[PDB]
């Protein structure tokens, strides 16, 4: 097991590490909508949601995968009513990267890290 | 890194597959109780945690594997009223199987997807 | 796989098992802070916080593993003010174990078993 870090992604402050390789597969942190380059969070749901993916492809990448390599995604909200824009902004996300799409759990639960409207956790297989 | 289709789970609505199979371990999308067949959510919260654990169950057996290779799962819920109940539902699906109980994590989330009562995803392995 | 049971963590309620050992693999039940000798719930956040962290380390440990074989938490809490307190507990039960902080994902629920603060469920690897 290897820790994965890269400055393409907001860095880990605190007691974990954004991600980890076994080999076999990658677990990442749950990802929120934090800009690497700013610490700021975009306002639109529609912003958020490709941030959290890009969030999540830095450390898919750094760990020397690809979007197409994640398999699971959970996918934590605050408002459903967001739900069909962010599907939207996730099957183009994926479609761009000529990816299948993962397995995934959507919930919205009642708050998240700096009022963020998502979360994102992806597990990646090394094929 | 084989994709699992099946009528026997409710085709998927948004950019998801509803389970994937890596040889070692099976990962299912969270399921709701929709009706495959008729598209239908039944409005006791026993039928919907019967349907939410078929549909599971459809997506496992497609695979190639049982119910007792299930080794997690967890269940969201929207009212912990109803926890008595889903634990019932729960318990004899595995008992019906012949199944030993995976892991499991439970929460109260505050909405799910369609307004269901509940949403369960599993991981199961190949031995 | 096998079914890892300990007197050590809180005696199973519902149909489920504390964990389950897949060889390079071990998932926990989540854990709420319910202690395993009286079934009390403490009432401040910290105390919440320190024992769910032991009833996760008592699963690992019972499996022949140990904390720093931790490498994905997942940390359902009712209330993200909890969490600088939760956090600080977290780094401290990792610091101690000399263990590297595995990934993670935090999220804000409405409600958990038992009405308890929070919900820690763990994935180890056996190196």
């Amino acid at each position: 097991k290897k820790i994965i870090e890269t400055q393409r992604a907001p860095g880990a402050i605190g007691p974990y590490v954004q991600g980890v390789d076994l080999g076999s597969m990658v677990f990442t942190s749950g990802q929120i909508p934090v800009c690497p380059q700013t610490g700021e969070i975009p306002a639109d749901v529609q912003d958020q949601a490709r941030l959290s993916l890009e969030n999540v492809k830095a450390i898919v990448v750094a760990a020397g995968l690809s979007v197409g390599d994640i398999i699971k995604m959970t996918v934590f909200i605050t408002d459903l009513n967001d739900f069909a824009t962010i599907n939207e902004v996730y099957k183009q996300f994926f479609d761009e990267h000529q990816a299948t799409y993962p397995t995934r759990s959507c919930v919205q639960v009642a708050r998240l890290p700096k009022d963020v409207k998502l979360e994102i956790e992806a597990i990646a297989v090394r094929s």
